[PDB]
C-alpha cells in the first residue's frame, strides 16, 4: 500500500466489508436505543457508500481497476466478519461500529500519507475529507457510550 | 359482501380505540426514551388514522354504514381501555403498544381472509398493506425491548 | 391556584374528541351537491380540531393535570351529543350541524379564556383565544355558504 | 398462459383511450352550477386515466404484446360509445355520464383481475386491483355529489 | 414617435384595474350563498391576477416616461367602472355576473390598449395588453359556464 | 370610533389608503437606495394587505359591513393623499412611509383599547400583532434615516 | 370563423399527433431508447398543453371543439399506421420530424388566419407553439446528423 | 465612560438579553460536554433549544431597541448582569444531571418571562407582554418534556 | 427454498451479489451510451438496495436471520462473479445486467409462489412488487439492445 | 431568412461583449451600494446569457451559423471594451450599464423590425420579450441614478 | 502531540464567541443609509461565525480537548476588545469595525493553519483553510463597499 | 503572491476561452448522441463559469486585477479557437472537449504548484477542487469514447 492507487483499492475492499458489517449491526440490533440507532446505521451506510464512490471513481480516473467482486473485497479487506447474532447488546453493537470506524480512520490516514508522499493532492483531499467525517462519528458514538473519542 | 362490510366496520371500531390508546401512551409517557417514543406515538396515530380512512371509505363505497359515534367504537372494539396513568413504565407502555398492534395484525388477517372468501380483492389489499406495516412496527418495538417479534 | 384552568382544558379535551367524531360522521355520511368541496373540508376541520386537542392536552399535562384519554371519558364528559350516522341527512343539514358544534366550541373557548384570565394563566388564555378566533372565522364561512350572517 | 391477461390489457388500452376522450368532452362542454369544481376535476380524472394507460400499455409490451396505438384501433375495440359534444347537457347529466364510464371501467378492471389472479400475470393483477379501487372510490364520491348511494 | 396614446391607455388601465380590484374585494367580502367556499377564494385569485396586470402596466407606463395615477381620487375619477355599496343580499349568480361585466369591460379596454399601442408601434405594450386580454377572456368563459351560459364575447 | 366594529372599519379605510400611498412611493421613487426600497414597498404593501384581510374578515365575522368602495375608503380615512411626483427625494419618501406607519400604529393602539374595553379578545389580538410589526418597521425605517424610533 | 376553424383543425391534428408519438414511445427499440423513449413523453405532454390552449380558446370564442376519436381521426391531415417494433431509431425520429413539420406548418396557417381576422390572442397561441415545435425539429434533425431545414 | 446605569418593560427586556445570552452559553456547554446514553437524541436537541433561545433574544432585543432602549451587547455585560451562574465545562456529568441543568435554566427563564409579562401588563405595553407570554409558553412545554424524560412530573 | 423465510434469505444473498455485479458494470463501463448507462446503474443499485431492505426486514419480522457477511452472500448466491474488465462493450455489459435481472425475476416468482401457498400475503406482495419493477427494467434494457423483453 | 439571421448573429456578438462588460463592472465595483449592485450584475449576466441561448438557438434553427469564437464576438460587436479600473464610482458603473442596455434595446428593436419585415414571427417575439425586460432594467437603473428612463 | 492545534482551536472558540458578540452589537446599534442591507447582512455573518464555531469546537472535542464554554472564558482568552454599544457610530465606522474583526480572524485562521500543518493535523488544517477563504472574501466585499482595496 | 495572482489570471483567460469552445461544441453538434451531449455542454459551461467566479474573486481579493475584456482573454489564453463547423463528428466534438479539459487540468496543476510554492493555501484549494472535477469528466468522456482516462 505504497501508492495512491493501491491505497484507494484497499479502501474499496475495506469500505465494502465495513458496509456489510454496518448492515449486520442494522439488522440484528436489539436493546434500548434501537429506535434511534437502527436508522442511524442507514445514515452510516450511506456515508460509507459515498466514500466508496469518491475513492473508486478516483481510482478509475487514475488508471486503476477497482476490486469489484465479493471475493476480492473479503480477501483484501483487513476487517473480519462474524455470523449475525441477535443477542449482542446495543452497547456491544455500537462498540463494534466504533472499532470499524477506528480502522477506517487509520486507513484514511495511511491514504492521506501515501498520497501526500507522491504529490497526488486530489486523492490526498479525498482521504482528508473522509477522515474528518468518520472521526466526528467516532466522537459521537463514543459519547453515547459514555467515553472520550480516544482517537 | 356482508362479512367484508362487517370486518371493515370492526376495523373502524378497533382502529378508533387503538388511536385512543396510542394517544394515552403519548400523553402519559414518562421515563428514559420519552423524547424518541413520545413523538413516535404521533407517527403511529397518523398511520392508524390513514387505515381508518382507507377502511371507512371502502365500507362506504361498498354500500355499508360506518360506526361513527364513540359508543359504537367502544362497544364493538375488542380492545379494552383503562384510565391514564403516568406511572406505567416506559417499557410497559411500549409493550402495551405491541399488544394493540398484535391485535390489529390479527384483525387484519381476519379481514384478509373474509374479503378473500367473498372475492373482494380491493378490501383484501387494504388489509394486506396495513398488516405489513403493523408487523414491521412489532419487530422494531420488540427489538427495542431486546426481544424477537414473535410473529 | 389553577384548578379551574385545568378543568376547562380537560373539558375541551373531551369536547374536541367528540367534535372530531361528529365531523367524521359528517365527512362519511355526506350526500348532496357540494360534496366534492365539503367532504375534504371536513378533513381540514378535523385536522384543526386535532391541533387544538394537542395544544390543550399538552398544556394540561404541563400544568400537572391528567387528560381524559379513553372514549368513555370523552363521551361522558363532553356536552356534545352524538347520534347514529344517516345518509339521508341533507348536505345543508350536515353543514348546519357543523356550525352548531363550532358555536359550542367557540363558547367553550370563551369560557376557557375567562377562567384562565381569572386565574392569571396567560399561556392557557392565549391558547383559547387563538382557537376561538379560527373557529369563529369558520362559522362565518359556513354560515355564508348557508346564505346567512355569522350570528355570533 | 398469458393470452387472456394480454387481451384484457389491450382492451383497457382501447377503453382508457376512449374514456379519456369522453372525459375531455365533459371537461370542455360543461356548463352549470358546479362548473368551477367539476371542470378541473375532469383534468384530475384524465391524468389518472393516462396513468393507467401507461401502466397497462407498458406491462403489455413487457409481456411480449403489442398495444393498440391508433385512434381507429381504440375506437373499434372499445366498448364505450362516443357522441357529439353538446353544451346543453346539464351538469348532473355530465356527472352521470362520468359515473357510467367509471362503472364500465371498474367492470373491465374486475375482468382484468379475474383473468390474472392465479391463472395469468400476477403483476397485471395488481395493476388492475389498484385501478379498480380508485375508480370505485370515485364512483362513491360522484354518486354522493348526486345524492345517491354508490350502487356498485 | 409619440407614445402619448399608449401612455394614456396604460394609465386608464391603472385606474380601471384599481377600481376592478375594489369591486372584486367587495364580492369576496359580501359573498353569501351556495358556492361561497369555492368562489370566495377564487376572488382572491382574481385580485392577485388584476394586481399583476396593474404592476405590468404601471411599470411600463413609468418606463415610457409617464406618470401613473396614484391616488384613490384619481382612480375613482378616471375609471369608467362604477362602484355600489356592499350588500350581503346579492346572490352568488348576481355576484358572478357582476364580475363578468367588470371582466368584459377590462377585455374591451385591453383590446383598445392593443390597438393604440399597435398603431404607435409600441410592441412591448401591445404584448402586455394581449396577454392580459387572453386570460381575462378565459375567465369570462369559465364564469359564464358556471352561470350556464356561453362566453358571448 | 365607538366600538370594535367601528375601529375595524376605520382600519379597512386607512389600510386601503395606506396601500395606495405605498404604491405611489413604489412607483415614483428615484434616488440612491431605489434598488432596496422600491421592492421593500412591495413587502410593505403585502403586509398591509394581510392586515386588511385579518381586520375585514373579523369585521364580517362580527356581523359588520366593511367599507368596500374607493369613495368610502377615501372619505373615511384620516390619511391624505397627494399627486405623485418623481422629484421627491428618497429620504422624503421614507419619511412619508414613517408618518403613515406612525398613524397606523396609533390607530391599532386605539383598536386594541376599544376591543379590550368591549371584551373582544380576538379583535384585541389582531390589533396587537399588527401594531408589533408596524412598530418594528418604524424602527428600521428610522434607523435607515439615521434616527431613533421615537415611538 | 376562420380562426375558429383552424383552432379546431389543430384540436384534431394535435390529438392524432399525440397518438403517433405514443406509438413511437411504445414501439421503440434500438440504441437511443433510454433517451428517446422518455423524450416522447415530454413531447406528448407539450402537445397536450397546446391541445388545452387551443381547445379552450375555441370554446372561449364560441366554438365547439371536436371531442370524439372519430372526429379527430377524420378531420386530421395526419395518417396513422399499425404499430410495429421493427422500426429503427432513425426512422422513428424521422417520423416525429414529419409530424412536427406538419404541426409547424399548421401553426403558421393559424398565425396567418388569426392575423388577418385580427384575433391577436389566438395569433399568439399559434406563434408560441410554432416556436417550440421548430426548436424540437432542430434537435431531432441534429441527432440525425441533419440541418433543421425549416 | 461608565458602566450602564442600573435602572420597567425596558429593564426586564434588557435583563432577558443578558439572561438569554448566558442561557445560550450554558446550553452550548451542555451540547459540547455531553456524554452518556441518550447523547444522540439530546446533543442535537440542545441545538434546537439554542436556536429557540436565539429567537427570543432577537424578539426581545429588537423590541427594546424599538422602545428607545439600548441592549446589553458585550460579553462582560451579559455575564455580569445575568442572574444565571456558569461553571467550567466537565465531561464527567451524567445525562440526568445535564438535563436537570437545562431544566433549572428553563425554570429561571420562565420565571423571568412571567416577571416581564407582569411588568409590561402594568405599564400597558401589550406588544412586549405578548413577546413574554409566547416565550414562556414554549419554555414551559420544554420543561414538561425534559422532566418527562427524567420520569418526573413537570412541577410548574 | 421451501418456505418464505428461505426464499427471502436467498434473495438477501442474490441481491447482495447482484449489487456487486451492477457496481462492476458501473465502474468498468466503456462505450457509446456510457453517459446515460453509467448513472442508470446507480439507479438500479438503489432499486436493488430497496428490494434488499424490504426482503431482509420481512425475514427478520418473520423470525428469521438474514445472511449478513460477504462469505454467506457469495456461498449462497446462485449468481457468479468474474474479475472486472474495461474491454467489455456497453452492449455486453447491458446484456450482463439483463441476465442478472432475469435471474432475480425468476427468484421473485419462486418467492411469490412459496409465500402464496403459505398464505403469507405480505411476503407475496413484496415479491410481486419487486417482480413488476425488475421486469419493467428488463423491457427497457432489452429495448435499448434492439430486442423484445423475452420474459 | 437572411436579415433575421444577420440580426440574431449580431445579437450573439453584442450579448457576448455585453456579458463581458457586465462582468468587468461586477468585478471592479467599489463604493457605497456595492453590496446591492455587485450581485445585481450577476442577475443581469444570467439574463443576458438567457437571451444569448434564445437567439443563438433560433439562428441555428433557421439554418444559420452563430459566431462562436471570442475573435468573432469582439470583431462583430458594436460595443467597445476598455481595461478594468477600480477607480470608477458606483454611479459611473451604473451609467455604463445603462449605456450598454440602451444599445441592446435598440438592437432588439432593429431585430423586431427586420423579423417583422420578413414575416418571422417567432424571431420577432424573442426580440420583443428581450426588449421589454432590458427597458424595465433601464428604468430601474436610471431611477437609482435619480433620473427618468429617457428611452 | 496535538497540543498546539488544540490550543489554537480553543483560541478560535473564544475569539469567534467575542466576534459574534461584536457583530450582534453592530446589527443592533446600526443607524444610517444602508441600514436595510447591512443590518440583515450582520445576521448572515453571525450565522457564518457560528458555523465556524461549531466546526472548530467539535474538532477540538474530537481531538480530546475541552472547549472554553463560559462567557468569562471567552472574554478572558479572546484577543478582541468589546466596547459599549453606541447608536451614534456611522455606518462606515461600523463596517470598518467589522473589517478589523475579520482581519483578526483571518490572521488567527492562518495561525491555526500553520500550527496544524506543523503538527500533521490535516483535518484541522482544512477547517482553518476553508474559514480563512470565506472571511477573506468578506473582507474584499466590505472594503469594496467602503471604496477600498482588500489590503489583505 | 505575484505568481499565484498571475496563474489565477491565466485561469480567468483560459476559462473564458474554454467556455467559448464548449459553447461552440454545444451549438454545432450533430450526430447520434446529440440529445445527451448537447445539454451536457451546458452543465460543463456552468461548471467552468463557477471556476471563473472562484478564481476571479480570489484574484480580486489578493489585490489583483482580473482580465475583463475579450481581447485580454484571447491574447492571454493558450487555447486556440477555430470557426464553428457542423460537420465535425460527434465523437470528434467529445475529443475536442477532452483536449480542452486536459489543458485545464494541467493549468490547474500548475496553479496548485505555484500557490503551494507561495504559501497561498486558499488559492491552492481552489485549484485542487477544480482539477479533481475536470479529471473526473476526462474519465467519463474517455469512457464514452471507449478508452481509458490516460491522465
Ligand atoms: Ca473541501
Ligand atoms: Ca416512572
Ligand atoms: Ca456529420
Ligand atoms: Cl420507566
Ligand atoms: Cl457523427
Amino acid at each position: 500500500l505504497a501508492d495512491s492507487k493501491a491505497v484507494l483499492n484497499q479502501a474499496v475492499a475495506d469500505l465494502s466489508v465495513a458496509h456489510s458489517i454496518l448492515h449486520q449491526v442494522h439488522w440484528y440490533m436489539r436493546g434500548r436505543g434501537f429506535m434511534i440507532w437502527h436508522p442511524k446505521m442507514d445514515e452510516y451506510m450511506e456515508e460509507i457508500d459515498g466514500y466508496l464512490a469518491e475513492m473508486s471513481e478516483r481510482l478509475i480516473t487514475l488508471g486503476g481497476a477497482p476490486f469489484s467482486t465479493l471475493k476480492e473485497f473479503s480477501e483484501n479487506s483487513q476487517l473480519k466478519e462474524v455470523l449475525g447474532d441477535y443477542n449482542v447488546t446495543i452497547e456491544e453493537q455500537l462498540a463494534r461500529v466504533v472499532e470499524v470506524f477506528r480502522y477506517l480512520a487509520a486507513l484514511f490516514q495511511k491514504g492521506f500519507d501515501v498520497s501526500d508522499e507522491e504529490g497526488d493532492s486530489v486523492t490526498n483531499d479525498i482521504f482528508n475529507v473522509a477522515k474528518a467525517s468518520i472521526e466526528k462519528h467516532i466522537w459521537m458514538l463514543q459519547a453515547e457510550l459514555g467515553q472520550a473519542p480516544k482517537l
